[PDB]
């Protein structure tokens, strides 16, 4: 089997995007955030405390024909931004692009922190690391990957987003139509359940590229490229105006700045993240200030490869029994 959904920015800056997802029978289609960086199948529900719920679609277990109370599990999840939720279990059928898994555990909020309420947009999230992150206690439960795999024709799944743009994920299959030249595989530690790699090293702009290991995680549910302090500095550097505010939380430059595209190493393989990819726009609404879209990691604890950088290739989440992560350009 394999399966085929367009993802969809959420604004205009591509802050997240969103994918249809249908849950129970007959199906609830709900707009989920896909998550490479963590592993719970989380959604607004009936159950959600209705002053958290904002617009968001909510599943209703008690419509679907199919849903199953997992009785006694709970879950509860805590992410690098800060951000929240809490709740129940049930199984139910969730497709994704055709392709269907029965007895998957969806996780119903009962609490969301105020960051999730005021996002009308994101209906929950669809967790694509690895299982051993997954929430759900006693009995800790799969990934739709993870239950979806042994189905798959290939058990990968490829992540091909758009700037400014919709772009695809694929389930158990590669797009040899979606990228261009080759794609460059690399190793992944799964120790500690995030899809982690190492870059051999970075150029800014038109700059010598710099041969130097980085560890870090390929996580879709991130927005900007976090990186080590050196690289940072190095690239905002080349930024006349360029400062790293403290009032804000991380670099900003000036709106009249054209910014320097940021390489990345795979291998002998380079992937380039133009520019423009790296503006977030202003700070706040009418500001001169603009926020960049590569920050330090230093105050994380891990590097993180987020949408910036994973927009500007076609990338493969191969999930054998020997997991890589592999790059082309596009
Ligand atoms: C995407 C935004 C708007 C940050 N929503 C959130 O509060 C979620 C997004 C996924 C990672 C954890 N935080
Ligand atoms: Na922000």
């Amino acid at each position: 089997s394999t399966g085929s959904a367009t993802t969809t920015p959420i604004d205009s800056l591509d802050d997240a995007y969103i994918t249809p997802v249908q849950i129970g029978t007959p199906a609830q289609t709900l707009n989920l955030d896909f998550d490479t960086g963590s592993s719970d199948l989380w959604v607004f529900s009936s159950e959600t405390t209705a002053s958290e719920v904002d617009g968001q679609t909510i599943y209703t277990p008690s419509k679907s024909t199919t849903a199953k109370l997992l009785s006694g599990a709970t879950w509860s999840i805590s992410y690098g931004d800060g951000s929240s939720s809490s709740g129940d279990v049930y199984t139910d059928t969730v497709s994704v692009g055709g392709l269907t898994v029965t007895g998957q555990a969806v996780e119903s909020a009962k609490k969301v922190s105020s960051s999730f309420t005021e996002d009308s947009t994101i209906d929950g999230l669809l967790g694509l690391a690895f299982s051993t992150l997954n929430t759900v206690s006693p009995t800790q439960q799969k990934t739709f990957f993870d239950n979806a795999k042994a189905s798959l024709d290939s058990p990968v799944f490829t992540a091909d987003l758009g700037y400014h743009a919709p772009g695809t994920y694929n389930f158990g299959f590669i797009d040899t139509t979606a990228y261009t030249g080759s794609i460059t595989y690399t190793a992944v530690s799964t120790k500690q359940g995030f899809w982690e790699w190492t870059s051999t090293g970075y150029a800014v702009g038109s700059g010598t590229f710099k041969s130097t290991s980085i560890d870090g995680i390929a996580d879709t549910g991130t927005t900007l490229l976090y990186l080590p302090a050196t690289v940072v500095s190095a690239y905002w550097a080349q930024v006349s105006g360029a400062k790293s505010s403290s009032s804000v939380g991380g670099y900003v430059f000036p709106c009249s700045a054209t910014l320097p595209s940021f390489t990345f190493g795979v291998g002998s393989a380079r992937i380039v993240i133009p520019g423009d990819y790296i503006d977030f726009g202003p700070i706040s609404t009418g500001s001169s200030s603009c926020f960049g879209g590569i920050q330090s990691s230093a105050g994380i604890g891990i590097n993180i490869f987020g949408d910036v950088a994973l927009k500007a290739a076609f990338v493969v989440f191969n999930g054998a029994t020997t997991p890589t992560l592999g790059f082309a350009s596009k």
